[PDB]
């Protein structure tokens, strides 16, 4: 049966699913390791033991235990990003989407979902693999890894509780297919991890790691970058907040294995209620418990292996989306509301400011003011606001990404980056977000295809060419159709420094993509912090 | 006879001279000090005696000793300058023109020369009095005073070389105005006095310091003011320099009275030869002996004064032109030449960076560079050569300039402030360098209404405008003609900080004039060099 497939773990069995007019084979809820439940909490993962009889791989699994967005009940704007199944610590599993006929050795692509490293499901409808499976031909993988205190408090030295585990969890699921997509019809040689904000930070991750280089054969990074501030802490901090979390739920803290043994009684939704209390700083866009720089999946800091060409040197694509940052100044910046135009006074702005930089120093913040305000129109409330939405995109995400691109475009095979500024015209957030943090990942996923979804032909055309784009760059490591009569997508160089726009417009091609805005962030913070 | 006048000095006689079809008096070369030579040189400056006969005012009078420009001998550009009549020590002296006949209580108009308190003179063929006179009927006066180590030597503490003492022959020759104009027709309770650069630092001052205040009743600042970096120095940098200038003539530095003693005995000449070597920095628009906060003639730091509004309150008419750097990259920039466009390399923008903020660390350097590079066209020859003039501008004159006008005003009772950038038809200088410093001086002495210097129609009225309101402010402390029907030059308010252009196209208004600029110059970089 083409909905059967025998694996090296044990067999499993799929189930036929519809798509535009046709079907395909998808394999939901196969797993790849062993539940991290028990004393298995904090753990490094266990692959999971063979199995003998058929696995039903025919439903979606239960998605990580992870923090609930209930700011707009019933909202479908963040309603779309929450759990849609029921969470559960054992929930390391994957899902397939095969074509039909079933592939002899064609294009993998796999999926690592974002969600700042505490939040995120494989399952969303958003992430449905069907259409781009189905569409470019090629078999998605979508995967899941442990978040949030779970997937990543570190207690570095401890074994029961090391850190990072969340990226092992990923980096599993990636041995798994090495190991086994094969009998899917996939090509384990031609294999592209693909992940938006933290797990397009971990898709930079896993180039960096030596343990991961080698699962995989090319990288697509969405709106963020390993580089990111809010990816990644020292060992210490992550101490630190470990500690802190343990004192937050009474813990004995007179050693790690105490501290440990505590923290692994408590149930799921006690760590989850008190997650947020051991951030250091009074800030916006930092998450509690993110990937360390341990010194063993990443040997040295982030920075020396950029700097020395430490990390697999193949082809990459990725870009960022115009406005990264509104959806966490709606969020948790005071004066931003989701149903007023949000027009922010000037002590609002300033109040913006010291959330979006928390490790910054009176100058600092004085740097940062005086780059985004315009002294002519001070007291303009749009200017105020698109200022602040700036501030934390290019703190946040775009200039880390710059900073990663041109770094890695140094020792890299192929560089193509991409800005994304197209306004979904059935986009349910007020107007002043403008295009959202995540909101690409619907045309990468092809759901204006859809009829139903409502969007218009231009939106339709647009996903299909970035699915294209997308599907041709995992293929062959060039989104661009060989001997095409179609605009090209020109390869970034540290030279010329080159990108493209992705609309339902003309493809423009720009060079050195924010640089006035990154050299400050980039060079002249750092430099200035350092310093005072 | 309407040249002979009866001052309380003792009688002069002037002569008449020709101007645009007619006549007026000039009483030329009048002394208002004792000549400051031998054991008097670098000392206050002393009454004249009064003297018995008629003294002969029908020539100019000798010009202070200064450094004379032979960076271009013979080009017109720079001549204009420099000394025009021999130089002498015994140079303390003033013009004026009178309109014929001969007034009976008009308003006067005292101007000060610039020259970087290092040159400078009363006698240059673009500060001739006779058209301002006779085309607005005031008493136009001209004085003189000692510049370069003659008139700022300073040793604090010492009564033989106090400092300062070229300020005080200002204020003497203010003294002499204010008791004798009466009768050559002026009115001694209206009157303006008014300089350009260090000249318009100068009137500043005198609004500044007790002892001047009472002197007259309005002021001009043109492309200068006080609080200019390069305007003043500490008492204990003033003592250091004149200490590095004994030093540089072997002399004999156990004491000041040893010290003063033996620069006394030197020629002129030998101490201009070295004067530029006191410098402590590697610098351009730095000039060894200028006025100094002793806590006499400035009872307090600049900006205490300006912060606890102890000055004089008066009606102000102030303004900066618009490429005011641009002359000293030309004679002190690496690239800037007379004869090509100049366009500048990276390099020399660097270069010309550090020689521009002489007083900066490395974060300050880079603070400044990012400020004025286009990071999307960093290596663009033209825009690294304006961004240096504008540094240089905005840094020196424009924006000190800004800040005290904003401090004045809110003290303050009227504020007039302009933009000058008209281009001269007839600029001998090369088109790079712009609306140069100083060459709006021609338009405020009405050159352009003498046909065989050949302007244009446009700027004959430009200048005759010009004219019109800098006589009208100094009769009324309004510019504006009451009643008129022509465009309105508005109040310059703490609020609005309204501007006009001054060129020839119709006035237009506008607001926060380089406020972008002038936020870094005079907020952020003073803390960042401050904190770090
Ligand atoms: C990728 C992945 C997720 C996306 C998405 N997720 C919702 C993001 C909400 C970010 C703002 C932080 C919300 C949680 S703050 C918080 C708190 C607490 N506990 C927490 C525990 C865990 C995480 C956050 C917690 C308790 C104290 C009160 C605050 C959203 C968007 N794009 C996404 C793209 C676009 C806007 C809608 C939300
Ligand atoms: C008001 C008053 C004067 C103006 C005017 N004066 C010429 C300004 C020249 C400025 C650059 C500094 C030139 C002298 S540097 C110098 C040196 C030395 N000694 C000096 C001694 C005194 C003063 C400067 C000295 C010896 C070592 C070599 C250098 C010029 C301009 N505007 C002016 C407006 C516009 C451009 C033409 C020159
Ligand atoms: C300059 O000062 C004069 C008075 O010293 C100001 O005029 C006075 O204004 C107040 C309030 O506006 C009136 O109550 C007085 O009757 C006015 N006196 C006179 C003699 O007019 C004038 O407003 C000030 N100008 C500026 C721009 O500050
Ligand atoms: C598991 O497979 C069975 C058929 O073997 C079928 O009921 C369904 O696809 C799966 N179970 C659930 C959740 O209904
Ligand atoms: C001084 O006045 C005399 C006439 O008294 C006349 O020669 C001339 O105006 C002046 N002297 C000079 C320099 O010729
Ligand atoms: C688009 O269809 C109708 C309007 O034509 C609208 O009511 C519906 O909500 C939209 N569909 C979706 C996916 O919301
Ligand atoms: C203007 O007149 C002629 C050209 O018409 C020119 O040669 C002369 O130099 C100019 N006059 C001046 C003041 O230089």
């Amino acid at each position: 049966s083409e909905l059967l497939v025998n694996t090296k773990s044990g067999k499993v069995m799929g189930t036929r699913v519809p798509v535009l007019s046709s079907h395909i084979s998808a394999f939901l809820g196969i797993p790849f390791a062993e539940p991290p439940v028990g004393n298995m909490r904090f753990r490094r993962p266990e692959p999971k033991k063979p199995w003998s009889g058929v696995w039903n791989a025919s439903t979606y699994p239960n998605n990580c235990q992870q923090y609930v967005d209930e700011q707009f009940p019933g909202f479908s704007g963040s309603e779309m990003w929450n759990p849609n199944r029921e969470m559960s610590e054992d929930c390391l599993y994957l899902n397939i989407w095969v074509p039909s006929p079933r592939p002899k050795s064609t294009t993998v692509m796999v999926w690592i979902y974002g969600g700042g490293f505490y939040s995120g499901s494989s399952t969303l409808d958003v992430y449905n693999g069907k259409y781009l499976a189905y569409t470019e031909e090629v078999v998605l993988v979508s995967l899941s890894y442990r978040v949030g205190a779970f997937g990543f408090l570190a207690l570095h030295g401890s074994q029961e509780a090391p850190g990072n585990v969340g990226l092992l969890d990923q980096r599993m699921a990636l041995q798994w297919v090495h190991d086994n997509i094969q009998f899917f019809g996939g090509d384990p040689k031609t294999v592209t991890i693909f992940g938006e904000s933290a797990g397009g930070a971990s898709v930079g991750m896993h180039i960096l790691s030596p343990g991961s280089r080698d699962l995989f054969r090319r990288a697509i990074l969405q709106s963020g970058s390993p580089n990111c501030p809010w990816a990644s802490v020292s060992v210490a901090e992550g101490r630190r907040r470990a500690v802190e979390l343990g004192r937050n739920l009474n813990c004995n803290l007179n050693s790690d294995e105490e501290l440990i043994h505590c923290l692994r009684e408590k149930k799921p939704q006690e760590l989850i209620d008190v997650e947020w209390n051991v951030l250091p700083f009074d800030s916006i866009f930092r998450f509690s418990f993110v990937p360390v720089i341990d010194g063993e999946f990443f040997p040295t800091s982030l920075e020396s292996m950029l700097n020395s060409g430490n990390f697999k040197k193949t082809q990459i694509l990725l870009g960022v989306n115009k406005d990264e940052g509104s959806f966490f100044l709606l969020y948790g910046a005071p004066g931003f509301s989701k149903d007023s135009e949000s027009k922010i006074s000037r002590e609002d702005f300033m109040s913006g400011v010291k959330l979006s930089v928390p490790h910054a120093n009176d100058l600092g913040l004085d740097a940062v003011t005086l780059q985004y305000t315009d002294w002519m129109d001070d007291n303009n409330g749009i200017k105020n606001r698109d200022g602040l939405d700036d501030i934390v995109g290019d703190h946040n995400v775009i200039c880390p990404l710059m900073h990663f691109v041109n770094k890695y475009t140094k020792f890299g095979n192929g560089t193509y980056l991409y800005f994304f500024n197209h306004r979904a015209s059935n986009l349910v957030w007020p107007e002043w977000m403008g295009v959202i943090h995540g909101y690409e990942i619907e045309f990468v996923f092809g759901l204006p295809l859809v009829k139903e979804l409502n969007y218009t032909a231009e939106e339709e055309a647009l996903s299909r060419r970035i699915m294209h784009y997308w599907a041709t760059f995992a293929k062959t490591g060039n989104p661009n159709e060989p001997h095409s009569q179609e605009s090209k997508w020109p390869l970034f160089t540290t030279k010329e420094q080159k990108f493209i726009d992705l609309n339902t417009e003309p493809m423009k091609v720009h060079q050195r993509l924010r640089v006035q805005m990154c050299v400050f962030w980039n060079q002249f913070l750092p430099k200035l912090l350092n310093a005072t």
